[PDB]
């Protein structure tokens, strides 16, 4: 029921989130607050939290919910400036297809909220979105409600960067192709039927995030169990466009009971992919469970690619553990040829787009792998 949308308890959850968000923020940084957050709101988990990454954006741009009497959600109004007790952080609010396909009223909400922050009679060191979209109307000559455009998605019927694929497949040199895709893709804005593609108002938005966001539950999907959180990752794309090429920080709010990218890597890294518990559960399912640690290595790749948040510890780890052990790699090379043939390729890639630096040895030891399979593979067919 996409009106009931936030409740009380989502409103007071993502304050906590946000709050905690801003604190590490600006505890490193220098006390300086983030001028705008690019963030992905999924549309299953709305439902599931009652709209809590939804109240957490309308939370950031310093805006309350209004129930009527039958619980809908028709109405924002700003929460002031004395009552915040911060600035209004401007925010890149990235819907998923699906956000779109339940929540466009809920699009319209937020898209309210900001262009109401945008218009307020308020300093500018208060008002990150007001700041923004006067240089931006001033900038590409258009009104300040045009200008205060920050509810982004697929278009109508589309879903995903494609970016996932793109890894998943290997078709890509530069990481300017993923970016290039990304923005191709993601850059189609709500505003009072059809999102209209706003390509260079999408980038010119983009050029001003300071911080990237994203909500999950490691307990229920982890950052490497599917390709869809990179997918959505614009980290890389933000350094990619700006003037002064500064990656924004990246962070991950943890719903399982807010951290780095990097240390929810390292945690995901340790849990799943270089765990025994992990990879020997997976391997009790013989054939499938080859193809499952393949694809763990693949969608760590996905993080090297759009945040670089993957430490090269956790490549070399994978090599000494799936590769360097013969007892190990004589296992994944008899349970499945195929997913051992895609690892070894995965391995050789990661050297091969500078994402692992590791020994002559080892790249030599791969390549022969690699041979060896092939040899193999064709033996059969
Ligand atoms: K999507």
């Amino acid at each position: 029921d996409p009106q009931a949308i936030p409740t009380a308890a989502a409103v007071q959850s993502a304050k906590v989130v946000v709050d905690r968000l801003l604190a590490r923020q600006t505890a490193e940084n220098n006390n300086q607050w983030p001028e705008t957050i690019a963030m992905v709101l999924w549309g299953t988990d709305n439902i599931k939290t009652y709209g809590e990454s939804l109240a957490q954006v309308l939370w950031l741009v310093g805006a309350r919910p209004l129930p009527d009497s039958l619980g809908r959600v028709n109405k924002v109004e700003l929460i002031p400036l004395e009552e915040l007790g911060r600035p209004r952080i401007d925010v890149v609010v990235n819907c998923s297809g699906v956000f779109r396909d339940l929540f466009i009223n809920q699009m319209a909400l937020i898209d309210r909220a900001i262009k109401m922050a945008a218009e307020a009679d308020e300093p500018l060191e208060l008002n990150f979105i007001r700041k923004h979209a006067l240089q931006q109307a001033s900038e590409l000559g258009i009104d300040l409600r045009q200008a205060a455009t920050r509810v982004f998605t697929n278009a109508s019927g589309s879903y995903a960067a494609n970016v996932n694929l793109a890894v998943e497949n290997s078709s890509w040199e530069q990481e300017s192709e993923l970016q290039d895709m990304y923005l191709s893709r993601k850059s189609f804005a709500f505003s009072a039927g059809t999102m209209q593609q706003a390509r260079e108002l999408f980038e010119t938005a983009l050029k001003t995030v300071d911080v990237t966001f994203q909500n999950l539950d490691s307990s229920e999907i982890s950052l490497t169990d599917v390709s869809h959180y990179f997918d959505s990752d614009p980290t890389k794309l933000v350094a990619a466009l700006r003037g002064d090429g500064k990656q924004p920080k990246a962070y991950i709010a943890d719903t399982t009971t807010v951290r780095t990218l990097s240390e929810t890597v390292r945690l995901d890294s340790r849990t799943k992919l270089l765990n025994p518990k992990w990879y020997e559960g997976m391997l009790a399912h013989g054939y499938e469970g080859v193809r499952e640690i393949s694809k763990r290595l693949v969608n760590t790749m996905g993080w090297s690619a759009t945040a670089g948040a993957v430490d090269n510890w956790v490549y070399e780890e994978a090599n000494a553990t799936f590769i360097l052990d013969e007892q190990m790699r004589q296992r994944l090379l008899n349970t499945n040829p195929h997913s051992f043939r895609k690892m070894v390729s995965t391995f050789l890639e990661l050297h091969g787009r500078g994402y692992w630096e590791t020994s002559e040895a080892n790249l030599e030891l791969l390549r022969q792998l690699y041979q060896e399979v092939e040899d193999k593979i064709e033996g059969v067919e």
